[PDB]
DNA sequence: CGCGCGCGCGCG
DNA sequence: CGCGCGCGCGCG
């Protein structure tokens, strides 16, 4: 759903970098629900992540 | 929720031996609501599940 | 074992997609691929890119 | 290398909880924990149980 | 089409 | 409280 990825995005918006963990746990949302898009997001070039090796992606708006 | 709970018990008896895949693509659930439940029923001893090794989770209901 | 069977197969064909390796020793193309992804971490093969393609060291 | 330190904690200290291990090499409790399942594999480590206890071999 | 994935995990 | 988990994966 596009009103799933505004909320992620609006969540980015608001609060910057950020793990799957505080969006999805802040969006009411499946943490797969939520990955499912920012993984898409990703390659539509709207997000992006940063990953340290073995650790949590974090995610941030591409604006 | 109990509904969904009630949804994959339903699912079960009506089509038995089935993997989180049947379930959650027939329900129309995120595969991983479904196996939060699954788990969540194989605790209270209301559903069973075998495991090939290397293979998916097969369940089905206790009853 | 199967890595074993594995990389005889990758020893004596050389550059194998999985499709190739599978068809050949009947297994699992998951089977197969996790096998290869063990090994790639164990350095003991590598890919090149998809449709991958797997030989030995 | 963390495989090294806590091989080596073990080894001097024997049976420990991830606790022990992580608190006395300064590392993550998950990090500690994917090198001991990893080593665990490997059938380099066991572990009793949870509060699961480490030791080598 | 890359896929290896099992995964439930929320955990502080 | 066990937790190692990264995982998005839908794939035939």
């Amino acid at each position: 759903e596009n009103e799933i990825e505004m909320r992620i995005c609006d969540y980015l918006r608001r609060h910057g970098r950020s793990t799957v963990q505080d969006i999805f746990k802040e969006l009411k949302l499946e943490k797969s629900t939520v990955n499912r898009h920012l993984y898409s997001l990703q390659a539509s070039k709207q997000v992006f992540k940063t990953v340290e090796d073995n650790k949590r992606p974090v995610w941030n708006l591409v604006e």
